Order: structure tokens, then C-alpha cells, then sequence
């Protein structure tokens, strides 16, 4: 242990480690579903957790593990990679932000480290000044405590300041306190304002990300995308990997926060971890602020350099023969044939010297789409929607399964809640028929009651018009889906017995049910039930957002500074 970790030992076995230091269902939603005869329990449980014997078994299997050995000077390799995708106009640029600024947006019950008492809300009401003395203590070069605290996965302290499945079963986050100080200095590069990560699609939304793509495969005279796929990237960071990564922060930060950056960098080359008490090799927690920025940083340095190394192209001029997309470590890169397959086999071997071994899947290769659908990208895959504007888009695609688990389930210690998940879920999966009904069926429940904002999105007014604005069609529009892609995402409903043949026609019923009745119904924006009943649906006015309160459009996000 440095002299920085050496105050462990005085707060203080069991962990057999070998290579570290040991010293319920939404009410409405469900009984929809229930009504149609989909069996709730033969779906997915998806927020499970993980216990005792086996979160101390699952460390020693994953985290438990030395600095994955590295080509000589690779980092001299990657750092000329970042030479060539720097954004020189910003350079000594960054520079803290305000309080304000930075309670903008934020998780008031953020999870509370091993020592802490105050969620993030709380901190920030009282101990703001206790938040300083860190950036201070850290700004000029000074030892502080940093530890990270363990926990299992999905538990109460899973708690973020897709990517919530996207997630290990082993969380490390440092204490609330230090997350916060790190970010009011660092929010510039740690909420990527502006993206000088290229191809990082945090900032995308889902209902774009896939139009988006597609605009660039188009390009091609016979495009590809090789997929990145890194067994358990956190444990495959390491010590050489951090400081560069420390690196490329000097380099756009002003001046007066190379000292910050150290500190907290060699701090994070060995963590003592909290739970029963390891000290760690290197490698990221994924309750740190640097997660998302860190990795798709080191993502597609490495991807850019391996791609380069395995194809000959040379690191300028990868941004015009491939288009990179990460999000944390899982990615793509899109390119012509030739390219993505000799980088599909070369890569494999140079992505294992270079301390990010692949999952090979296919024959020691890296799985390669050749159709455009074919993608999967941070746990949806591109469908395509035929419009009645004889138009074609994309919306982001995931088995029928998933979503119907995800949706009828959420985790607890409303109806107003319901009825906003309903929405955000619409907004994304419409191109699921099964979905798009039981959207709007909550939606038509309770007309009175308005959405809460608990959730991701949520609309004011009326939520077929906030469809309309943000996916730039209206959801009349939408006349067939992609009928081959549909299939295979909803084949798993039939595997795991969650739904009957009479499902995809005992909700349309209920629809028509509703939408026959005199009147102007939700349910008469689908296509189908509108022709099976002669009634229409005139929508009124409604936009999507999102928090407090700010603004969701087609492709912007503005917000409210009327009263600033």
C-alpha cells in the first residue's frame, strides 16, 4: 500500500482472495397485461439481486485479477491516436463549473458511501463548503481518503447520479462527497458539454440513434459493422491505462487543474474498496464519475488503434474511412467490407495484447453485421418502420420479453407515474404492436389524472401530439413494421410461454372495445383499431420532456431559463 492508503489499516478478514489485499409490479400496467392473458410471472425478472455467499463469490471470479499485460509504450500509440481526434479550439479550455450549473439535473437520494449519512440532496443543502475543502485539498496535491464502496447489483445504493442492465455485478462508487467535487471541477469532461469523445452516443436519445446510423451506412459502395464486444472491461482498465485517460483530461482542462487531475489519478491506481475490506489492482468502478467518459475515451482510442494496426490505415485518417459509436465500452464501428473484415480477425489478437480481450463468438472473429439491422448497440437493435408517407425510419429495438419486464415491473420501499411510463416506452418501442396497445391503453386510463416525472420522459398536454413532435411522424402513420425483425424479437414470448395465441388479438379487441364507442378515443391512433372502428383520433396539444421541468423536441432538447 502508498503512503495515501495506509489509513485503512488503523479503521480495521475472510475474502480468500488470490490476487488483492484482504486486511414489485405497476398496478395498472399489470393488470392490463393480466386482462389481455399475458402471464406476468413467465416473464423475465429484470432487476434482480445478488446475495452474500455469491457477490463475495462473484469479486474473487471478476475483480480479483492483475493488471492485464500490455504491449510496450501502447499508451505512446494511443495518445498519437488522440493527436488526431483532439479538438484544438478547446484546448485549456475547461474549467469548473458553478453550483448552480451543477445541481442542474441531479439525483437528490444519490447513493450514500460507506461513510456517508447525506445522500447527494443533502450534502448539497448543508455541506456544500465540505465539498470545497476536497477540491481544495485535491487541486493543490493533497492525500485525501479515497475509497470506493462494493455493492451487489440492483440493490437500494444502486444508485446512478439500457444503461441501467448495462451495469456489472459489482458496483464501486467512491462517497457522495468526492463524486460531487470530482464533477463540479471535471462536469465538462464527465457529462461530455461538448462531445469531444467522437462516436460517444450518451447524449443521443434512443428514438434517434438508429435513424442516425443508418444516414452514415448509407455512404458505402458495400458497408459493414464490426461489433465491440470486451469481457468485463472495468476489471480490464489498469494502471498505464488510468494515466493516460488522466492524460487526455491535462490536455483540454486549463492549467489550473493538472494538479486536480493527478491527485485524484494516482488516488485511483489503487483503491482500497470497501464492501469486507480488498485494496484493488487498477481497474474502474462503475459508480465513478469517470465511467462513461473514461471508457468510451479508452474505448475508441483502442478501437481506433487496433482498427488502424490490423488494417494498415494510419490513426489521421481512420475519421474518413470508419465511423466509431461507443457507449462505455459496448460500440461499433462502421466501415466497407474489406476493412471490417480484416479488422474482425487481426483485431481479435491485437485487442488481447493490448489488455481488452474480446469475447470472440464466431470462429476467433468479431461478430460483423452485413445488414444494416443487424446491429446491436447498448441492448436495442435497429427495426425499421414503413410510414403511410411511403417513407422508411428506424426505432430502437429489443424482444418484446425485455420491455414487457421492464415496463410491468419497478422497484419500491401511482397511476400519475404509470401513465408517464407509458409514454416513454411509446415514444421508443411503437414499432411493437403489443406495446404501442398497451401504451396507449394506460394512457386512456384516468384521462383526469396527469403524468409524473419520476420517470425518463414524460408529456404535457396531449401525448399523441407529443409523439408526433419528437419522432417527426404521428403515430396514425405508422401503417407496417418490419415484419421479419418484429418476429424474431417477439419469438421469445413464445419460447418462455408469456403470451397466447389469442394475445395479439384479445388486446386488439379491447382496443376496438374502446375505440367503437362514440367519442374521440386514444386507441383510435393506431391504424388498425381506427380502420376496425370508423372513429379517429383528433389530437390536441402536447409536447415531451423531462425533470423538473425542461423540453424534449425532434432533435434538440431546449430548456426553461423564463425564470432562471
Amino acid at each position: 500500500l502508498g503512503k495515501h492508503n495506509d489509513w485503512i489499516i488503523g479503521k480495521i478478514g475472510n475474502l480468500r482472495t488470490k490476487h488483492m489485499l484482504n486486511p414489485v409490479y405497476n398496478k395498472t400496467i399489470g393488470s392490463v397485461m393480466t386482462a389481455t392473458g399475458i402471464r406476468l410471472e413467465k416473464l423475465p425478472v429484470v432487476r434482480a439481486q445478488t446475495d452474500t455467499t455469491n457477490f463475495h463469490q462473484a469479486i474473487r471470479d471478476k475483480i480479483d485479477k492483475e493488471e492485464n499485460l500490455q504491449t510496450p509504450g501502447l499508451h505512446k500509440k494511443l495518445m498519437e491516436v488522440f493527436n488526431a481526434l483532439k479538438r484544438p479550439e478547446l484546448e485549456s479550455s475547461y474549467d469548473a463549473v458553478e453550483w448552480e450549473e451543477l445541481e442542474r439535473g441531479i439525483n437528490r437520494k444519490g447513493a450514500a458511501g460507506f461513510f456517508e449519512r447525506k445522500n447527494i440532496g443533502e450534502i448539497l443543502d448543508s455541506e456544500k463548503n465540505k465539498v470545497e475543502e476536497i477540491i481544495d485539498n485535491l487541486k493543490k496535491g493533497r492525500n485525501i481518503k479515497y475509497y470506493e464502496t462494493a455493492i451487489p447489483k440492483n440493490e437500494k445504493r444502486d444508485v446512478n447520479d439500457f444503461v441501467d442492465e448495462k451495469k456489472p455485478r459489482v458496483i464501486q462508487y467512491p462517497e457522495a462527497k468526492t463524486r460531487l467535487a470530482i464533477t463540479k471541477v471535471m462536469y465538462k469532461w464527465v457529462k461530455q458539454k461538448p462531445v469531444v469523445i467522437p462516436g460517444y452516443e450518451g447524449k443521443t436519445p434512443l428514438f434517434q440513434i438508429f435513424d442516425k446510423v443508418k444516414k452514415e451506412w448509407d455512404q458505402f459502395q458495400n458497408p459493414v459493422a464490426v461489433s465491440f464486444d470486451t469481457k468485463a472491461w472495468d476489471t480490464q482498465v489498469t494502471t498505464k491505462d488510468l494515466e493516460l485517460i488522466k492524460d487526455i483530461q491535462k490536455y483540454y482542462f486549463k492549467k489550473k487543474w493538472h494538479k486536480f487531475i493527478d491527485t485524484l489519478t494516482m488516488h485511483m491506481t489503487e483503491v482500497p474498496v470497501i464492501c469486507e475490506v480488498y485494496i484493488r489492482k487498477g481497474q474502474r468502478g462503475s459508480g465513478q464519475p469517470d465511467t462513461s467518459a473514461g471508457n468510451s475515451m479508452l474505448n475508441v482510442l483502442t478501437m481506433v488503434y487496433a482498427f488502424c494496426e490490423a488494417t494498415g490505415v494510419p490513426y489521421k485518417s481512420f475519421d474518413r474511412v470508419a465511423k466509431i459509436h461507443v457507449c462505455g465500452d459496448d460500440g461499433f464501428l462502421i466501415t466497407e467490407r474489406a476493412l471490417g473484415e480484416k479488422f474482425a480477425s487481426k483485431g481479435v489478437q491485437i485487442l488481447y495484447e493490448a489488455g481488452k480481450p474480446q469475447k470472440i463468438t464466431e470462429g476467433d472473429k468479431m461478430k460483423v453485421a452485413y445488414q444494416f439491422d443487424d446491429i446491436e448497440f447498448c441492448s436495442h437493435t435497429p427495426i425499421q418502420v414503413r410510414w403511410s408517407d411511403n417513407t422508411s425510419s428506424y426505432m430502437p429495438g429489443r424482444n418484446t420479453t425485455t420491455i414487457l419486464a421492464k415496463m410491468a415491473t419497478r422497484l419500491d420501499s401511482t397511476i400519475a407515474y404509470e401513465k408517464a411510463v407509458a409514454f416513454s416506452f411509446l415514444l421508443m418501442y411503437s414499432w411493437n404492436p403489443l406495446i404501442r396497445r398497451i401504451c396507449l391503453l394506460v394512457l386512456s386510463t384516468e384521462l383526469q389524472v396527469k403524468p409524473g416525472k419520476s420517470t425518463t420522459y414524460y408529456y404535457e398536454g396531449d401525448p399523441i401530439s407529443a409523439y408526433k413532435e419528437v419522432i417527426g411522424h404521428n403515430l396514425f402513420d405508422l401503417k407496417r413494421t418490419s415484419f421479419e425483425k418484429l418476429a424474431k424479437l417477439n419469438l421469445s414470448m413464445s419460447v418462455l410461454g408469456a403470451w397466447t395465441r389469442h394475445t395479439s388479438k384479445r388486446l386488439l379487441q379491447d382496443c376496438v372495445n374502446m375505440g367503437v364507442k362514440e367519442g374521440n378515443w386514444l386507441v383510435n391512433a393506431d391504424r388498425l383499431v381506427s380502420s376496425k372502428t370508423g372513429n379517429r383520433y383528433i389530437p390536441g396539444e402536447g409536447h415531451t420532456l423531462q425533470g423538473r421541468h425542461y423540453e424534449e423536441l425532434v432533435l434538440a432538447r431546449k430548456q426553461i431559463n423564463n425564470f432562471q
